[PDB]
């Protein structure tokens, strides 16, 4: 059946087909709406670790299908054949292989069906790195470095993802560690109160645990912990050169720049699992450019986070007594207000949530022009400060769940077993 | 079966076991959420008797009373009834708590830590338009209370065989006019200029000004509704100020400070009561974010920045931003001035949050609507924004129902 969806600020309705062709459970039920819990589905497509060929070939069949037909080449020779291709090599090795093109596919699909993404007007513009090659830590090293200064360019930030080798039998895996390529070390203090990021207190102790010497400060950019093939992972520092860093200061509060604070330019997620018919890879680190609410609203200011809104509201001559005076949201406006000048003012690409929200109902016409509809999650896509005054807020949403697509999965050491 | 939901800021975990007394469809299906949809998707015998029986058995579980005599008695008076007379009628005990329930289980609701605080007036006796104009009247007054706001809802005879309803017709109890101007432009409140319309057609003669106190459309048994003037000393309304701001007292905003919504549909064992406004008081937001920042309304945003020399050349200034913080600012402002009741978003999601534990606790949980207890300003700063929430239909429920325009067969010439 059709679904229609309205913009109540300008009646614009959309009519939703692509729905029809959504994989997975959302969690929800005719009796029970579950869209705002984080992970509210374990609908997986196999077993965890190797399938049986009645398992892998359903989901292989229907991803290559997708792809010709994407191509406009449904039933031709190429087609026909790549089947019984994945036919022999799923008999021979119980997986398959992507080839380069449909890797490609793959990657950039999987970005325009990520549901809870503000920024996918970009998805076609994606730089795949094809690292399938790769044997151990020391190559993940390589290729991520590289990554790293592609996806810099120096300020002009360009998306990109590099492709590790696929899972196997899950005793093989290969893992990126970190949450982030670059994030900041948290440190528990004995006072019992935190210093760096709380967020990387766990990951922080495990790196020392793991022989960091960490030089305990505020922004100490934490090493690279990387696992190929199964093993135990190993530290790397990233070269200092490769992390572009923007030092945040207000176009007007001069004693803003005094507040000490600092932020990366590159986002990175690499805690992330691609699929890609029936195949999953663990490894798969993608990158972008920042919102700025991201780093001034949730990195600064959350509470189990930087919360230095306790600070900004000191220096400005804010009344703290109570919180009708709305002293939160004042100060709150200011430091997005710096996050965005300092990343402009050293031309390193940043966008607002005006634009961006802006460009993502743009993005909603043209894939159900398109596509006949397009996955989106209001409770993430809704920015996290002036909610109302966006573009997407009075924009109804339908959330479902297409492949290829991220998926979330557990952090390694909780299943490691180590040697 | 249970269900858990975390608070992702706490790490408190509550685990609801209350979603399985659920039985009305939410509209999600098991392969698409509709969370963000607006509105998703009368009554014979026997479709009658088992929500009736539905009712009376919570209301019985309540008082510690099921399966006594009083409650097998009233199940048989009930039956009867619906025999008899293809309906019936609730008593004044069952009216009161059917009332607070439908408020308790308003998901969409933020300031429900007040649910059992309710003020019940039983209208079911009123016969005309001027009967519900008198009960409408001793309703403002009394909540209002002199700016010591008290929650209230007043509850007129309920549907019977949907040719002989009572309605409201405005949406609120008290709202400001609207007028389209010839240029295009709008006058006074643009989100109530289809219901100034009508008025006027009906025979209101309106002062054409920026804050005209709509009057009330009252229907009575399924007649044509009737205009009345609310007697100006009952509608209490606070002058915007800003306390740094000298100038904004210069921008001639002011709002009401009964909030009082009158267009929607309480149910109570399979009971329609579509006329049933209730009342609370603000949260501030509602006022500052959405009543004169949303562009489809008071617009205020761009004259505010204006006076505040914000750069609006380009978005990333912020001075839409800016701009609304100061216009929230003097809302909490002036009316904590005027003594006159308002909760900040802050103070209220707070509140909401401590609701929810104790429900989960004494109910086994609480359905909650994420997309509408986040405040529509600095969301992530309040702690429901971190805060996990299922979301299911309990009844007694209030519900929405058509606009009365657009279903009413009329009676005149
Ligand atoms: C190019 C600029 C981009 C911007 C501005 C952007 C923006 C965002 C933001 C703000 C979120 C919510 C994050 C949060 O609040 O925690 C998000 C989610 C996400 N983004 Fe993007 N993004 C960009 C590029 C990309 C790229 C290149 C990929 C992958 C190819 C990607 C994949 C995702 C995914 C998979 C999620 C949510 C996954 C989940 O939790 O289920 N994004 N995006
Ligand atoms: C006493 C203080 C109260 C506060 C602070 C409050 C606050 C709110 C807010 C902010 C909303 C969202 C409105 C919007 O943003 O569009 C809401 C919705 C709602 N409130 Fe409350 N409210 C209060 C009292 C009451 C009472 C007394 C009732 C009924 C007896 C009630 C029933 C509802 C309902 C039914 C909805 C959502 C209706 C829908 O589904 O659209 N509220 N409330
Ligand atoms: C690529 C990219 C850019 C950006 N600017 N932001 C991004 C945010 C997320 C994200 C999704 C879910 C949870 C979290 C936080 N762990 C982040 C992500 F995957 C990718 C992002
Ligand atoms: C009683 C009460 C108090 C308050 N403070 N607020 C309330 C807001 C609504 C409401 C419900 C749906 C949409 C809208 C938007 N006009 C408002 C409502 F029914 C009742 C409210
Ligand atoms: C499209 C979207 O679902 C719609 O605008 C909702 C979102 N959340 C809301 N939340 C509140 N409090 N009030 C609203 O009117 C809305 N509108
Ligand atoms: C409980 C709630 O679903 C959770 O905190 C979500 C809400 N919306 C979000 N939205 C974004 N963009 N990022 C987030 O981390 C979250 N967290
Ligand atoms: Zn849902």
């Amino acid at each position: 059946r059709f679904l229609k969806v309205k913009n109540w600020e300008t009646e614009v309705v959309l009519t939703d087909t692509l729905h029809l062709k959504s994989t997975l459970e959302t969690g929800c039920t005719e009796y029970i709406c579950m869209g705002s819990i984080m992970h509210p589905s374990q609908h997986a497509r196999r077993p965890e670790d190797v399938a049986t060929k009645d398992q892998l070939f359903p989901l292989a069949k229907e991803f290559i299908d997708q792809y010709y037909s994407s191509i406009k080449r449904f039933g031709s020779k190429a087609h026909m054949e790549r089947l019984e291709e994945v036919n022999k090599e799923i008999d021979t090795t119980s997986t398959y292989q992507l080839k380069d093109t449909e890797l490609i596919y793959g990657a950039k699909h999987a970005w325009r069906n990520a549901s809870r993404c503000v920024g996918r007007i970009q998805w076609s513009k994606l730089q795949v790195f094809d690292a399938r090659d790769c044997t151990t830590a020391h190559g993940m090293f390589n290729y991520i470095c590289n990554h790293v200064k592609y996806a810099t360019n120096k300020g002009n930030l360009r998306s990109a993802i590099t492709i590790f080798p696929q899972r196997t039998d899950g005793k093989h895996d290969f893992r990126v560690w970190n949450s982030q390529l670059i994030r900041y070390a948290g440190y528990k203090q004995p006072d019992g109160s935190t210093l760096g990021d709380p967020a990387n207190v766990q990951f922080t102790e495990i790196c020392i645990q793991q022989g960091w010497k960490p030089p305990r400060g505020r922004f100490d950019v934490l090493p690279l912990l990387l696992q190929a093939n199964g093993n135990d992972p190993e530290l790397f520092q990233i070269p200092p050169e490769l992390v572009l860093e923007v030092p945040i200061r207000h176009p007007k509060f001069e004693w803003f720049k005094d507040l000490g604070l600092k932020w990366y330019g590159l986002p990175a997620v690499s805690n992330m699992l691609l699929e890609i018919g029936g195949l999953e890879f663990s490894a798969c680190p993608f990158s972008g450019w920042y919102m700025g609410t991201e780093i001034g609203v949730r990195d600064y200011c959350d509470n189990s986070r930087y919360n230095i809104l306790e600070e900004v509201a000191k220096k400005m001559n804010l009344d703290m007594r109570k919180t009708s005076s709305l002293w939160k949201d004042q100060a709150l406006v200011e430091i997005n207000i710096a996050v965005l000048y300092s990343f402009q003012s050293d031309k390193v690409t940043i966008v607002d949530h005006h634009s961006a929200t802006e460009s993502f109902i743009k993005h909603m016409e043209n894939e159900y022009r398109c596509r006949g509809g397009c996955p989106a999650d209001w409770v993430w896509i809704v920015p996290p400060m002036s909610g109302s005054i966006t573009p997407v807020f009075h924009q109804e949403m339908l959330n479902y769940r297409l492949t290829p697509s991220f998926e979330y999965q557990p952090d390694p050491w909780n299943t490691h077993v180590w040697k």
